[PDB]
């Protein structure tokens, strides 16, 4: 049967098992590419360190 | 007074409070550069993943 679900980005991502767009992340302080299949969890999340674009940067992947 | 201290290197790093070479270190799976003044401790370490040198790299860094 097929069934539209309707609600939050986090409930619907609480039903499918799969996390989607907007729902809540959970940060570990443990790189996420360090854990294990089964460790690993829809939803675990990393932000990373920032890089800032220059002219050289350009320059050098042209 | 002045004392020479013999002993193992980990021994002498207790002595001390501070890591001399030979020395039992600790680690962490948090990288050392994340904590702070008061949470580090002499001997804490880390492992870094590996780099294998080339032609290139010679060639690019002069």
């Amino acid at each position: 049967q097929r069934t539209a679900v309707q609600g939050s980005p986090t409930m619907l991502a609480a039903i499918s098992k799969q996390w989607v767009r907007g729902a809540k992340v959970e940060e570990d302080r443990i790189h996420p590419f360090r854990k294990y299949f089964e460790e690993l969890q829809p939803g675990d999340s990393l932000l990373t360190p920032r890089r800032t674009m220059t002219e050289a940067d350009i320059v050098n992947f042209a």
